[PDB]
Formats: structure tokens, C-alpha cells, sequence
């Protein structure tokens, strides 16, 4: 086996771990660690940071506990070096530290590193750098190596002591951008363990899955912590629990799940449908379909996906005179109205969502030739794009026009963008902690440059509450659980 970190010691991550810590629940706490080590983790992963809180007093109180009362090691999962700095004087034996990047230059990245070395810790390495996130198998090996020397040479860090992570996309939204991600990470780790002997790997594999349902994540996750642990990794943050042997996937499910991994596509062949079409017969429901009536077979087209004879379908409606007004505002946006209630619901996945969204781009291409404007970016300081080019999607795909402004973007590049495109809303996101600090910051300029134009800050780590005390700052500030509320709001402020 290898070296499995527990991922469920989780602010963010853990509802369970969310309430306890709130509610200061020391012996809870002590229990689901203790159940992770039973259920397999050699060390267990920290994250104490939430919205509205201050980590280091939360730090102080939970560290010297779990100190005296732990079989296993811990790795203090922090954005904040300070935390860092606290965690190793509150917790002696051995220790990892879960980051060191180079996303903001030489500071922080030498800042974690010397503190590891120090106090004799482990040091996870993330392949982010000052040009952004290593997402191909040639920014892997890049970055990797620029690492390695930095901290063997300059820090004097052992190899055995430092384990790369060189990053886990999800690969379960539709996105012909993220198919290839896993793949280029595995190759990478093979490359990577030549080039590099010595040190280890790791990987946050649950991360390869989200957007799933639990049974399809838990074989996904599942193989490819399997496909990792053959090119080269040594360590693993997962959940302990929802983690199959191999031996307990079935034949079909394991073929398909290699097959999106590897992104192995071929006319005809789509892995990721494949993959979901398993855990959710065959000849049956394909008739079904062609039976519909026109008006619910249009609307059934951007429920379930179907551009396989689309524009065949959207020529016996004009063949009826319905004008095609008629259609966009009738059976294409009931539609897509309920692809977005299912997803709100919680019942349809995102591959369907994005396949709805690219049938009503293919429908509105035929019917209308022969909305208002977002300026969406992500905040500064952080790189999680991913969330955003969902939502850049789906309104671009329903007639809104995006500017989008990439990552780390400061508010005056926002606001110069804002002048230029005069937008009828500002779209902010960012999934960190401290990106929600950069937001109330960034409101709190706004209210003095006096705006008062609609600003969406969508990032997950965003409390309705907190929300609420940054309307404060700023009154016309909107809170967006997904991407549909997204839309929702962009249809209430232009007056659609
Ligand atoms: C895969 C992933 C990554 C990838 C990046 C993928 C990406 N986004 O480019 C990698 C591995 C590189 C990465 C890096 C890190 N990660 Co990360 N990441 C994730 C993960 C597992 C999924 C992200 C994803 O693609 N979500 C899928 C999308 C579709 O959902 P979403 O972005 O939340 O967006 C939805 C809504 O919020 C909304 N939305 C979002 N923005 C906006 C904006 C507008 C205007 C609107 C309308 C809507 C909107 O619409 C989307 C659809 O509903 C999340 C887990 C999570 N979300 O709980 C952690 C998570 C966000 N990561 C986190 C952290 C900390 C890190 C790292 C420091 C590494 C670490 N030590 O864990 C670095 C950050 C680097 C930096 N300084 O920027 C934390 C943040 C919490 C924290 N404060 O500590 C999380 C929660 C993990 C955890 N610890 O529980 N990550
Ligand atoms: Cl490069
Ligand atoms: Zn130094």
C-alpha cells in the first residue's frame, strides 16, 4: 500500500468537520480522526480555514490536543505560512506541509520551504508557478524541475523529504479542455520519477471525480489512484472510506473508466457518457425518443443533448409557421429552464448541463440569423478558472456576451474592463478563503470610485451570511450558489 492521507479533517471539504469545529467539539473531532486511521490513512490532512474565521485561533485551541492524542502524523493543509509557522511549534514529531507554490513568486514559496526544513517537515510542492497552473505533461516537468534544484540546492531539503503534486483537474465536466488533464498528470508522474529519483508523489485524487454521482466517483477515484500508484506515487489525499480495490470493479466499469482517464476517444465514443451511462434499457429508450411530439421532442433535444439530427427536427416547426421566437422562447428555454431546476435540484450532472447548453448554441445558429454584457473574472491571488468558464459558458450559450478576464486579475484591470465594455453586471469569482477577503476589499474600492453596479460573487466559499455583511460595503452585491443562479440574475437585471 501506499502512504493515504485523510481528507476529511476539512473545513471547507467535511460538513461533519465543518460543525464540529464550530461547535468546538474536541472529542468529535478525536473521533473521526481516529475512524480515518482505522479505515486505512497513515496521516490526516488539517484544514481549518472557513470564511469569516480566523484560522490561527482555531489552530491554537485544536492543535495542542491532537498533539498528545494521535497515532499518525499531520499534514497542515494552509494558504498562510503563519499557520504554518504556529502548527509546528503546537505539534511535535513529524509533520507535512500541504503547499509551497510558486504562484506568487519567490516569497512564499522560500518562506514554507525553509520552515519545513527547519523543523525536520515533510513539504508537499504544488506545480503552480508565476505563469499559472501546470496543466500539460511539458509545464509538469518544467516547473517540477525549476523545484527540485530550488529547494535540494538553495533550502538543502532531502528528495526523500519533499513530495510533488502535480495536480488533479476533474475530468467529469464536459469541457473538451479538461479531457486530456489526467493523462498529462500520469505521464508527467512517470517522467518525473526518472528524472527525479528520490522524491515522492502526491496526488488529491478525489479531485479527478468531482461532479459525479458517489458511486461513479468512488471507481473513478478508485482507478485512478491505482494508475498513479503504477507511475510512481507514493502518497494519496483521499477519503479512506471511498476507496474500492480494484478487484471490486467490474470488468465494463474498469474499461470505461481507463477509457476517460485516458481520454480515448474515437467517432462514436464518448468516455465520459459512457462512463456515466454505467450506474444510471439500451435499444429501448432510443425509439422512445424519435415518438415524442415535435414541441416536447425540441424541448427533449436540450434536456438530453441529442445535435445527432437537430437541425432536421428544427425545420418541420417552421414547416408548421411557428416563428422562431416562438421556439427560442418556448420549447428550447423550457428546456434549458429545466436542465437548470434539475441541476439546482441536484439531480442532473454537468456533462448533460454543458451538452444542453451547446444544442441551444447549434438551435438559436439556425433560427435567428440567416442580451447585455458580463465582466466576469477571478479575483487576485487565485487560480481556480475552472468555476468561472463554466459560467462563461453557460450565459454565453444563452445570448448574454462575456468578457472574460482569466485569473488573478486585480480590481483595476476589472474596472478598466468595466469602463471599456460599460456591462450590465461585474461577475467575481474565487473558491479560496482569502479570495474572499480580495472581494470585500475589492467592493469596498468600488464603493469608493462610487459604482453602484451589480456585482455577482459566485466563489463556493461564500456564506449567504458573509454576503450579507459585505452588502455593508457595497448594496448591490449578489451572492451565486452555481452557475444557473448565474443566469437567473443576470435575466433579473436586464428584465428578461
Ligand atoms: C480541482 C481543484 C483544484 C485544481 C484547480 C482546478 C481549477 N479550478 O482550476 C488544483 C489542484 C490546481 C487546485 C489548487 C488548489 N486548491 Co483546489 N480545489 C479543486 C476542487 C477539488 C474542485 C474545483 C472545481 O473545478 N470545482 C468545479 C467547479 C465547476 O465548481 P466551482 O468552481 O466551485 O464553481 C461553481 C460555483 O461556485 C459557481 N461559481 C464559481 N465562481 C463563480 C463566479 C460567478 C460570477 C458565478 C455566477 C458563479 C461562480 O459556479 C460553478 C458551477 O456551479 C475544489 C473542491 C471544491 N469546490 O470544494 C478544491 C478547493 C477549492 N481547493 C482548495 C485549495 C486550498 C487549494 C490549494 C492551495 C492547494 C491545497 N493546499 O489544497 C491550491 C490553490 C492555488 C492558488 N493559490 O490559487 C480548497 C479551498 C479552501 C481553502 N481555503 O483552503 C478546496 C475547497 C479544497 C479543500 N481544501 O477543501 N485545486
Ligand atoms: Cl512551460
Ligand atoms: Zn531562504
Amino acid at each position: 500500500s501506499l502512504f493515504l492521507v485523510g481528507e476529511r479533517l476539512n473545513a471547507t471539504g467535511s460538513k461533519r468537520f465543518r460543525e464540529m469545529l464550530f461547535a468546538r467539539d474536541l472529542e468529535g473531532i478525536l473521533a473521526l480522526a481516529r475512524e480515518q486511521v482505522e479505515e486505512g490513512a497513515h496521516a490526516l490532512d488539517l484544514s481549518v480555514a472557513w470564511t469569516g474565521r480566523d484560522e490561527l485561533e482555531d489552530l491554537r485551541w485544536l492543535l495542542p490536543h491532537l498533539a498528545t492524542a494521535l497515532t499518525v502524523p499531520v499534514m497542515v493543509d494552509s494558504t498562510s505560512p503563519e499557520a504554518m509557522e504556529l502548527a509546528l511549534k503546537y505539534l511535535p514529531g513529524r509533520v507535512l506541509l500541504n503547499s509551497a507554490n510558486l504562484e506568487d513568486g519567490l516569497e512564499r514559496f522560500d518562506r514554507v520551504a525553509s520552515l519545513a526544513k527547519a523543523h525536520g517537515a515533510a513539504l508537499v510542492v504544488l506545480a503552480i508557478d508565476e505563469k499559472g497552473m501546470a496543466k500539460t505533461r511539458e509545464e509538469k516537468v518544467r516547473v517540477a524541475l525549476r523545484m527540485y534544484e530550488r529547494l535540494t540546492e538553495h533550502h538543502g531539503l532531502r528528495p526523500e523529504d519533499l513530495l510533488f503534486d502535480l495536480l488533479t483537474f476533474p475530468i467529469t465536466q464536459g469541457d473538451e479542455e479538461s479531457r486530456p488533464l489526467a493523462k498529462e498528470t500520469l505521464l508527467a508522474m512517470e517522467e518525473l520519477r526518472e528524472r527525479l529519483p528520490g522524491v515522492g508523489f502526491v496526488l488529491g485524487v478525489s479531485n479527478v471525480s468531482f461532479g459525479l454521482k458517489p458511486r461513479a466517483r468512488r471507481v473513478l477515484n478508485s482507478v485512478f489512484l491505482d494508475e498513479a500508484r503504477k507511475r510512481g506515487l507514493t502518497a494519496a489525499i483521499v477519503d479512506a472510506g471511498k476507496i474500492l480495490p480494484i478487484s471490486q470493479i467490474p470488468e465494463e466499469a474498469y474499461a470505461l473508466a481507463l477509457d476517460l482517464i485516458y481520454d480515448r476517444r474515437k467517432e462514436g465514443f464518448d468516455p465520459l457518457l459512457a462512463f456515466m451511462a454505467y450506474f444510471e434499457d439500451p435499444g429501448k429508450r432510443e425509439d422512445a425518443f424519435l415518438a415524442l411530439p415535435l414541441l416536447e421532442r425540441l424541448k427533449r433535444r436540450v434536456v438530453e443533448g441529442r445535435k445527432q439530427g437537430l437541425e432536421a427536427d428544427l425545420e418541420e416547426a417552421l414547416k408548421a409557421g411557428h416563428k422562431p421566437l416562438d421556439l427560442i422562447n418556448g420549447p428550447l428555454l423550457a428546456g434549458m429552464k429545466e436542465v437548470g431546476d434539475l441541476f439546482g435540484a441536484g439531480k442532473m450532472q454537468l456533462p448533460f448541463v454543458l451538452q444542453a447548453a451547446e444544442v441551444m448554441k447549434r438551435a438559436v445558429a439556425y433560427l435567428e440569423p440567416h442580451k447585455g454584457t458580463l465582466v466576469l473574472a477571478t479575483v487576485k491571488g487565485d487560480v481556480h478558472g475552472i468555476g468561472k468558464n463554466l459560467v462563461d459558458i453557460i450565459l454565453s450559450n444563452n445570448g448574454y456576451r462575456v468578457v472574460n478576464l482569466g485569473i488573478k486579475v486585480p480590481i483595476e484591470e476589472i474596472l478598466k474592463a468595466v469602463e471599456a465594455h460599460k456591462p450590465h453586471a461585474v461577475g467575481m469569482s474565487g473558491l479560496l478563503v482569502k479570495s474572499t477577503l480580495v472581494m470585500k476589499e475589492n467592493l469596498e474600492y468600488m464603493r469608493d470610485r462610487g459604482y453602484t453596479l451589480p456585482v455577482i460573487l459566485g466563489g463556493a466559499a461564500l456564506t449567504r451570511s458573509y454576503v450579507e455583511e459585505l452588502r455593508a460595503i457595497y448594496p448591490n452585491v449578489y451572492y451565486a450558489e452555481d452557475a444557473f443562479e448565474g443566469l437567473r440574475l443576470m435575466e433579473e437585471l436586464t428584465g428578461h
